[PDB]
């Protein structure tokens, strides 16, 4: 079908990595420039990690409170001279520049967009994974323990725009974390509390995009003439565990190349979320919402 | 459970782009040799079916180019190329100082590897294949994507297991082992070439089901057993690979306390289909992830 998991090759971030420790409690952290950026509930001992006091956990540390490594590529004479707290990152001043240091940016991630992730343990790279951002502010990562501080990006020209941060594992296999600056997705806490989400929705412009990707491939069944606006098709959308569907002129492309137009697609779904009738789509039974329209202009072209 | 790569920052360094008259495509750069696809010295036209010894007779001094466009860019002089199945074995006049310790593995059918899809000699994307029972992957390359190479890492050493090819007449691809020799005996040469029907990875939709009852999805564990003997039978006759347990598989029947056998009948049953029910929210077997997966992504 065309259709792979595909990320960003991962070597300019590899690169960045390094292990930052605060006493005896580790995880990892992202070197640009004079900079280290890690999670702040390193500085937690695990006893008081289930309601900690950050701003006394901060008073309490000076620079020789923080250690840096880096355990890949050239070796890591890193002398911490800085730190500050900003929401739930801490911002490490170190005293070498990162001669690897990407051309980058600090965005945040909408719901429905796809990043890279890259899985690091103890400053260590392991492995690499693509995620779509859920609505309710969650990912479905590979995160096992000592994963915090791994990082998730995507690339523009020579761009990273750095967008994730990892942080926590909720009950289910969801994870979260935080932007750049500071801020949590979806507002969850850094503190080991029980935390509900809320309910998931289909990504609508994302299951547009892979049918558009169907009738690209030959597989067209569930185009009629039959067409549902969009205004219509958000307000069932509402009432349906849907998001507001927003075009783009990457969707929009797909409709000039397939010759189908948004509202066949958005009519389309509104059958099949009642059920495939037996019939299959790309392989599947079952509304796909994980690859964007720029992955099918991408992967199909 | 996540399609999952091997980081790519040390293949990114050994990629580098051939050129040859007026055809480009990627190579591979260790040591003081630059592998690619042979097909570089086929004109556009005459790709229907070179002869492949001629061209390499008629190549010259100067008739390959090679730039590494990564890092510190670089020309590198050719200074001697040979030809082994497939594939081109460059000599350059510089070793890659960023050669990692490496091996020339073959996957078999069923195992997993990471990609590293290139264009012009930069890399683009990374994904992860298995190869199928019919030795094709389910890739995502484009043209100039020849020379793309696929990977595994044991430890710090790399595993090299494929430079890719060619995309048959479905989306499905395929590429040379690092001895020369294609996988599935598909021909470098533009022509129809008939892939060979697949099947379903035995071994991985155990694994799979593993991977359910580890997450608390155990309904289809009944006490019914099938031996290996009678399924590898019965495989011949519905689409699957013969079973060849391992070490792996063994961890996940241990720390489950299901048997390989159990599992082995709950898929002749759920081949029949899944009677409504879903497990991993699936209502078809998924053969895609190894025991390997299993084990290091639920620990
Ligand atoms: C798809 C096409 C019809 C063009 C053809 N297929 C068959 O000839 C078949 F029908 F035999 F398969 C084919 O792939 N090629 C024709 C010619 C080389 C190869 C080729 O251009 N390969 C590129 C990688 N080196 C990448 C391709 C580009 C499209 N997507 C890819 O991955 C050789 C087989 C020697």
């Amino acid at each position: 079908s065309g259709l792979v998991k595909m990320s960003h090759p991962s070597g300019d971030v590899e690169a960045c990595m390094v292990q930052v420790t605060c006493g005896s409690m580790t995880l990892n952290g992202l070197w640009l420039d004079n900079t280290v950026w890690c999670p702040r509930h390193v500085m937690c001992p695990a006893d008081q990690l289930s309601d900690p006091n950050y701003d006394a956990l901060l008073i309490s540390m000076t620079n020789h409170s923080f250690s840096v490594q880096k355990h890949i590529g050239a070796p890591a004479n890193l002398r911490v001279v800085g730190h500050a707290m900003q929401g739930t990152l801490l911002k490490l001043t170190v005293d070498v520049a990162n001669p690897s240091t990407p051309a980058y940016t600090f965005t945040t991630v909408k719901p429905g967009a796809a990043f890279s992730v890259l899985a690091c343990y103890n400053g260590r790279p392991t492995g690499t994974f693509t995620v779509v951002m859920r609505p309710n502010y969650t990912i479905k990562g590979s995160f096992l323990c000592g994963s915090c501080g791994s990082v998730g990006y995507t690339k523009e020209g020579s761009v990273i725009n750095f967008c994730y941060m990892h942080q926590m594992e909720l009950a289910n296999g969801t994870h979260t974390g935080s932007a750049f600056d500071g801020t949590m997705y979806g507002a969850f806490m850094d503190k080991q509390v029980h935390q509900v989400q809320l309910t998931d929705k289909y990504c609508s412009v994302n299951v547009v995009a892979w049918l558009y990707a169907a009738i690209l491939n030959g597989c067209a069944w569930f185009v009629k003439p039959n067409r549902t606006s969009v205004v219509s098709f958000n307000e069932w959308a509402l009432a349906n565990q849907f998001t507001e569907f927003v075009g783009t002129q990457s969707v929009d492309m797909l409709a000039v190349k397939t010759g189908v137009a948004i509202e066949q697609l958005l009519y389309a779904i509104q059958q099949l979320y009642t059920g495939f009738q037996g019939k299959q789509i790309l392989g599947s039974t079952m509304l796909e919402d994980e690859f964007t329209p720029e992955d099918v202009n991408m992967q199909i072209m």
